[PDB]
C-alpha cells in the first residue's frame, strides 16, 4: 500500500542540484559515479532495499509488520512473538557513547594529491607523487556541545582528515586556530570540566558564557590567546568551508636520509575566509541547529565541493631555539611574516556518506596515527594525547577491533599477530599467533626502515634531564600573542571582540570572576581592557592602567594572516541569495537576476508568505522555496527584491523584519524598481548607501554592484547605523 | 592555593533565594534541611570536597596536578605517569548511551501524599494513608532530540515519575499528552525513526517539521489525534511546572476483595497550564535552549516547588465495552465530561539534585515497575514497552545492577537469589543461590498475596482468541478523536494549530507530503484542511470538500477540559517580569514596581545596556541583572518600563526591540510616565489598548492592572495587531 507518486517526485534526481531543488540522499544514490579507494572498497557492507522482501536480521521474510502476536486480537502480547523482539531489541540498543569532546560533528568523503612531489623533506609515500591520489574522510565539529547540540555556536572547531594511505592511516586531527588553550595534557580533563556544562545542573549545552568556563580562564592566563581566537568573529564560522584548519603542534618531517625538519600544518579554505556576526549566529542556533551540516551536506549536492590546500610552516632543526617562543608550546603561533606557509597540495570533499551513524558516528580519529615520514615531538599536550584517543575508542566503539568497522579500516595490506577481541570480524588463518614463530616460517615479518615502503622508526632524538613533574620555564609567558592577534585584527574585528568577551562576561553570575578576566586583559592591551569593562560597568584601577604591555613578538606588532578579514580573499561560489517575490513578479528583473547568479555559481531561494505557487507577469509558474518565517534572513548572504506588485508585501511584518535583520546582520540588500520602497523600513538613506544596492530595475549594473558586495562578504561600514535599528 | 574571593561571594546562600540573584547550586548545599527517606538514604555515597587533599581514586596524594611526568622539563612524557594516566583514562570513559527516546530531560527530588485512603480500590500500600509520604524523583523531558538538544522545541513531553513505596518501586512513565501516536508497540521502531533525524545526514536534531514525519503520518491515520496535540500550543509548553501530565494507558487498580478497576492517570498542574507561541519557542532554543531545566531548577531553588495534583478516572470492569472508542487503545483518550478525574494526592518537587550525571542521567524508570494493588491491561502499545525498557537499560547502564546504582535503589528490603553480573555492589551472604533450598531453610521466602505486605499475583483476567498478529477492529478509527480535540480549541488556539501544521508542512520538501496530509485533514475538519491548504497554496478538490465529518464521541461535540485556555486556570506566583531601567530610574515606581510583584512571588529581572550599576533620582544604587540583548523578552512573562530619563534608552535599538519582540508573543506590557513614549514604537494608540498598561506612574491601580494580564497569561486579543509589526 502506502505508495511512492505516480510522477516519480519522492527520488532525488542522480545530479549535481542547487540547494532546495530536490530532497537530499545518501551519496552512493545522489553521485553514483563519484568514487575513489576508499568508497570502493566500502561495497562490501554497502545495503540496498529496492525489490528485497522484509525480513528479521537472520533472514526470515515477515508477513505482517504491523502487529505484535497476541492471544486473539484484544489480548496480551505472547513472549513467542520474536519477530517483535528482535526488531525492539535492536531499537533499544541503537544508541553508543558520545565522543567525549567534538561530539557534535559533520562529515564528508573526498580526495587529496600533493602539487609536487616532498622527497626531500620527508618520505611519506602520500607526499611523494603528484599524481598519486589519497582517499580522505572529514569531519568537521564543535567542541563542547553533545552530538545534539546546535551548530552555529560560538567555539574552537575541529578539523580531522583521515588519510587513507599506501603506507597507512594517517590522521591530521586539527582545530580551526592555531593554538590550544593550554601547555599540557595533565590539565585537559579540569579544561574540559570548565568549559562543558556544569556538573550540578548540566547548563549550558555548547556556549562558554558561564561561570566555571571563565573562572578557569582567569585563574589559567595560558588559556588567553585561544580565548582572543574564540571571542573574535573565528568563533563563529559562516561555514565549514570558510574557516581554516591547523595541527597547531609541532611535528616533525623525517626524509630518506633521515634528517629531520620541524613542521607546522594548515589548511587554507580555497573559498576563503568568512564568519557570521554574533546575533546572526545566536539566532540561527535556534532557527536552523543544523545549519552547517546542511550547507555542508548541500554543497556536496549541488558540486560546490569544500576544497582545501595543505600548507606546511617548515623550520630547520637547528632553528628550533631562535625565536622568542617555544616550538613546542602549543599556545605559541608561528606567525606568517616569520615563517611562511608553503603550499603542499589540495584536498577536495566530494561526496556524502551513505549512512550517518554508520560512517560518521563510528569513524575513530587520532593523532597518534602517524606514518613512515612523519614524527613526533616533546609538545606536552600532544605527548598525552597519544595516551588519550586509543583508550577512549576501546569504550565508545566497543572494543579493539575499531578499526575493522568500515570506515575506519585501512585499505592498505594490515597483518599482525593481534587477534580476538569483542566483535572480531578477521578470520586468521595464521597457524601462529606470536612471533618469533618457525610454524608459518615467522611471517608476517618485520620489515627494516629505508626510503621507501620501510618499517617504522623513530627519529632517535637526544633526551637529557631528570624525571619531573615540571613546566618548562619558557613556555611561562602568556600574554604577546594574544597582543599580536588584537594589533593584526582590523578595526571592526576588534569590536567583535570586545563585544564577545562583554556578552559573555555579562553571563558570568560570580562578579569578581568578571573583574579577574578584566585584569588579565589589561595585561593584554589596554585599550581593549578598557572598552570591555566599560560594558561591564567596571572601572580599570590606577595599578592596571600602568600594566606595561608585552613585548612584540620577534620584532612584529602585526601580521595580517591573524585576520579573517583585512586581506581580501572573497569567493561567492556557492553563496546563497534570498529572492522575496510578490504575486506579480516582473519577469524581466528575474530573468536577469538568476542569468548574474547562475554565471558566479551563487544559489537562490525564492521567498513568499506563503508556499505552493506564484505566476509571475508573463504567466512563469515560480514555486516558492519557503516563507519569509520559514528561511530566515540568517540562512542567506544577501537579499534581492525584485519588483512587480509590492503592494502585496509592502506592508507584510515578515517581509519588511527579513530586510531588517538582513540589514542589521550587515548583509548586502539590492532593491528594484517598486521595491525601492522598502527603503523606509531600514529607516536609512534617500540618495543611497553603501550596502544598498538600488535601480530602476534589476540588470547587469545592478547584480555586477550586488555580486562585488558578495565578494566583501559584509558590508562593515554600515556598523555604525545598526544600533538603533530595532530588529 | 587558596582562591576563592576573601568576601565568601563565591558560594550561595543557602537559603530560598529568587532566579538571577545568587549562583545555582548543588541540591543538598543549597538547600541542605530540605530532606526525605530517599535523599537520607543517599548519603552513604555523597562525596564531599572541602578540606580534603586531593588524591589519585586509590587514596594516593597528589603533589602536581599541573604537569605530565617527563624527562627533562621539555622532555617527553613517560609511560610511568600513573597519575596522568588514571586522570586521563577516567575521562575518556565518562560518557554512556544516550536514552535512546526521551534523552532530553531535566529532573528533581520531591515526594508525594494522598489525599485519603484508596483501600476501597486498591490495596498499593503508598495510597493507604494520608499521612505515609512517599519520596519521589521525577524527569520531565522532549521526545526527539539527544541529550544536548534544545528544551523549548515542539514536541510531546514526558513526564516519569519514580515513586519509592514501603512495597517496590513504582514508575508512571506518562507524557504531556493523554494519548500516543500509534496503538502497536511493533511500529515504536518505525515512529520513531520517522520522527528523529533521517538517517543519511542526520538532520533535523529535535523538530518534527520534516520529511520522514510527515510521510509517515501520511500514511498511518493512527498518529492524528497526537499529531493534533503536538501541532497545538500543548506542543510548546511555557514551563515543565504549567503542563498536564498522563499515564495514556489504561491500568488496573485491584483491592485487597480481588475486584479490578479500570484507571486512567493524571497529574494536574498547581500552577495552571500555560505554553509559549511557536515563534517565541523556536527563538528561545537559540537564545536559551536550556530555558526549561534552569527554570525548573530556578524554580526549586526560589521556593516556588513545582506541585501537581495525581487523579485517576475509573471505569468498572462491567463499563468496558460503553464508549465509542476501545479503552485499551492508547490513540483514543477518555473525555473527562464523560469520566471525571478524581483527585488522589499531592505532589510537591522540592529539592535538586547534587550531581547531574549520577542521578539525572543515571535514572532508570520503567512502567512494568508496579507493585501489589496495581496491574497492567492489553493495551497493545503498554504490553510492548513492558519487553523494552529492561532491555535497553542493560546496555545503557552496563549491566543488570542498574537497581543498585543509587538513584534506582529502592528505599524497601529487596532480597532474592540473583547473584553476579558487571558492577555487582552487594556482597552476598546467604550460602543458598537457589530456590528451594534447604542450606538455609528456604530464605529468603515467597509471600502469600494478602491484603497488606503480600506477594503480587496477576488479575485472572480471561484470555480467549487464537494466536494473531492483528489489530482490533474496534481500534479502527482515527478521526473522531481529533474533530473532538479541534473543537474543543479557542479559536486562537485553532489559529495556532492552523499555524503548526503550516510551518511544518512548509519544510517537507516532497510536496505530495503535503497534500497527502492535507486530504487527512479534511477528514477530520474541513475548517482546519482549508485553512491549512491555504498557508500551503493547495486548493481542496470537490470531493475533498464534502467528505462527512467523524462522528462525535459519544454525543460530544466538545469538552472544555482539552483547551488550555478556555477555562482560566492562571498562576502569577513563579512568574519573572522583565524592567528596563533608565541612567536615572524613578525610584518611587520602581519601590512601588518591586514590592507589588513580590507580594505576589512574582519575579524580576533589572535590565540595562551594559552591566554593573545605575543609579536612581534618589541616589539609590540598582545592580543590573543583565543586558537588554543578554535577557531577550523570549525568557519573560512581561515587560514594565519605569519612568526617569528616558531618553537614555528611548533610542537604543534593543530596547525598543524588547518592546516589539514582546508585544509580538503577546505579553502585558505597562509603560509609566515618560516610558508611554515607547508607545510609538509599538503603534500604541493615545486612548491605550487592552493588553498595554499605562498611567503617570506606577502607584495605584497600575501594579494591579498589570498583575491581572499576567494571571490571564498573555493578550489574545492582540494577535490581528500582532500579525503586521516587523519583528
Ligand atoms: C592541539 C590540541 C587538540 C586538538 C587540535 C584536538 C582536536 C580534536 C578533534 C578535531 C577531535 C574530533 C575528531 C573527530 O571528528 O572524531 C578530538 C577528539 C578527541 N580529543 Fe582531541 N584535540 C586536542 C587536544 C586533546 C587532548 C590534550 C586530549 C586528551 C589528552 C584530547 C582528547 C580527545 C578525545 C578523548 C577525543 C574523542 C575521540 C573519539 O572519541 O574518537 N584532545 N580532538
Ligand atoms: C504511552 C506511550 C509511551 C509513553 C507515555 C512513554 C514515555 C516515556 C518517557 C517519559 C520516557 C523517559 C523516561 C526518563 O525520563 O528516563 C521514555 C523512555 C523510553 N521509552 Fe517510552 N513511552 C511510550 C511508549 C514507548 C514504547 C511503545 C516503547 C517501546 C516498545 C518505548 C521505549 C522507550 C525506551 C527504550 C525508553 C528509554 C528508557 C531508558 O533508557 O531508561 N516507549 N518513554
Amino acid at each position: 500500500d502506502s505508495l511512492a507518486p505516480e510522477d516519480g517526485s519522492h527520488r532525488p534526481a542522480a545530479e549535481p542540484t542547487p540547494p532546495g531543488a530536490q530532497p537530499t540522499a545518501p551519496g552512493s544514490l545522489k553521485a553514483p559515479d563519484t568514487r575513489n579507494e576508499k568508497l570502493n572498497s566500502l561495497e562490501d557492507v554497502r545495503k540496498g532495499s529496492e525489490n528485497y522482501a522484509l525480513t528479521t536480521n537472520q533472514g526470515v521474510r515477515i508477513a505482517d509488520d504491523q502487529n505484535s502476536l497476541r492471544a486473539g486480537s484484544r489480548g496480551p502480547t505472547l513472549l513467542e512473538d520474536f519477530i517483535l523482539r528482535e526488531k525492539i531489541t535492536h531499537f533499544d540498543h541503537e544508541r553508543i557513547p558520545e565522543r567525549i569532546v567534538h561530539a557534535r560533528g559533520s562529515a564528508a568523503h573526498g580526495y587529496f594529491q600533493p602539487y609536487k612531489s616532498l622527497s626531500d623533506i620527508t618520505k611519506a609515500d602520500f607526499l611523494s607523487d603528484p599524481n598519486k591520489i589519497t582517499p580522505v574522510f572529514v569531519r568537521f565539529s564543535t567542541v563542547q556541545g553533545g552530538a545534539g547540540s546546535a551548530d552555529t555556536v560560538r567555539q574552537i572547531r575541529g578539523f580531522a582528515t583521515k588519510f587513507y594511505t599506501e603506507e597507512g592511516i594517517f590522521d591530521l586531527v586539527g582545530n580551526n586556530t592555531p593554538i590550544f588553550f593550554i601547555q599540557d595534557a595533565h590539565k585537559f580533563p579540569d579544561f574540559v570540566h570548565a568549559v562543558k556544562p556544569e556538573p550540578h545542573w548540566a547548563i549550558p549545552q555548547g556556549q562558554s558564557a558561564h561561570d566555571t568556563f571563565w573562572d578557569y580562564v582567569s585563574l589559567q592566563p595560558e588559556t588567553l590567546h585561544n580565548v582572543m581566537w574564540a571571542m573574535s568573529d573565528r568563533g563563529i564560522p559562516r561555514s565549514y568551508r570558510t574557516m581554516e584548519g591547523f595541527g597547531i603542534h609541532t611535528f616533525r618531517l623525517i626524509n630518506a636520509e633521515g634528517k629531520a625538519t620541524f613542521v607546522r600544518f594548515h589548511w587554507k579554505p580555497l573559498a576563503g575566509k568568512a564568519s557570521l556576526v554574533w546575533d546572526e549566529a545566536q539566532k540561527l542556533t535556534g532557527r536552523d541547529p543544523d545549519f552547517h551540516r546542511r550547507e555542508l551536506w548541500e554543497a556536496i549536492e549541488a558540486g560546490d565541493f569544500p576544497e582545501y590546500e595543505l600548507g606546511f610552516q617548515l623550520i630547520p632543526e637547528e632553528d628550533e631555539f631562535k625565536f622568542d617562543f617555544d616550538l613546542l608550546d602549543p599556545t605559541k603561533l608561528i606567525p606568517e611574516e616569520l615563517v611562511p606557509v608553503q603550499r603542499v597540495g589540495k584536498m577536495v570533499l566530494n561526496r556524502n556518506p551513505d549512512n550517518f551513524f554508520a560512517e560518521n558516528e563510528q569513524a575513530a580519529f587520532h593523532p597518534g596515527h602517524i606514518v613512515p615520514g612523519l614524527d613526533f615531538t616533546n609538545d606536552p599536550l600532544l605527548q598525552g594525547r597519544l595516551f588519550s584517543y586509543t583508550d577512549t575508542q576501546i569504550s565508545r566503539l566497543g572494543g579493539p577491533n575499531f578499526h575493522e568497522i568500515p570506515i575506519n579500516r585501512p585499505t592498505c595490506p594490515y597483518h599482525n599477530f593481534q587477534r580476538d577481541g569483542m566483535h572480531r570480524m578477521g578470520i586468521d588463518t595464521n597457524p601462529a599467533n606470536y612471533e618469533p614463530n618457525s610454524i608459518n616460517d615467522n611471517w608476517p615479518r618485520e620489515t627494516p626502515p629505508g626510503p621507501k615502503r620501510g618499517g617504522f622508526e623513530s627519529y632517535q632524538e637526544r633526551v637529557e634531564g631528570n624525571k619531573v613533574r615540571e613546566r618548562s620555564p619558557s613556555f611561562g609567558e602568556y600574554y604577546s600573542h594574544p597582543r599580536l592577534f588584537w594589533l593584526s585584527q582590523t578595526p571592526f574585528e576588534q569590536r567583535h571582540i570586545v563585544d564577545g568577551f562583554s556578552f559573555e562576561l555579562s553571563k558570568v553570575v560570580r562578579p569578581y570572576i568578571r573583574e579577574r578576566v578584566v585584569d588579565q586583559l589589561a595585561h593584554i592591551d589596554l585599550t581593549l581592557a578598557q572598552a570591555v569593562a566599560k560594558n561591564l560597568g567596571i572601572e580599570l584601577t590606577d595599578d592596571q592602567l600602568n600594566i606595561t604591555p608585552p613585548p612584540d613578538v620577534n620584532g612584529l606588532k602585526k601580521d595580517p594572516s591573524l585576520s579573517l578579514y583585512a586581506i581580501p580573499d572573497g569567493d561567492v561560489k556557492g553563496r546563497v541569495v534570498a529572492i522575496l517575490l510578490n504575486d506579480e513578479v516582473r519577469s524581466a528583473d528575474l530573468l536577469a537576476i538568476l542569468k548574474a547568479l547562475k554565471a558566479k555559481g551563487v544559489h537562490a531561494k525564492l521567498l513568499y508568505s506563503r508556499m505552493g505557487e506564484v505566476t509571475a507577469d508573463d504567466g512563469t509558474v515560480l514555486p516558492i522555496a519557503a516563507t519569509f518565517a520559514g528561511a530566515p534572513s540568517l540562512t542567506v548572504d544577501a537579499v534581492i527584491v525584485p519588483c512587480g506588485n509590492i503592494a502585496d508585501i509592502a506592508d507584510n511584518g515578515d517581509a519588511n523584519y527579513y530586510l531588517m535583520e538582513a540589514y542589521k546582520h550587515l548583509k548586502p540588500i539590492a532593491l528594484a524598481g517598486d521595491a525601492r520602497k522598502f527603503k523606509a523600513t531600514i529607516k536609512i538613506a534617500d540618495q543611497g548607501e553603501e550596502g544598498i544596492v538600488e535601480a530602476d530595475s534589476a540588470d547587469g549594473s545592478f547584480m555586477d554592484e550586488l555580486l562585488t558586495l558578495m565578494a566583501a562578504h559584509r558590508v562593515w561600514s554600515r556598523i555604525p547605523k545598526i544600533d538603533k535599528i530595532p530588529a
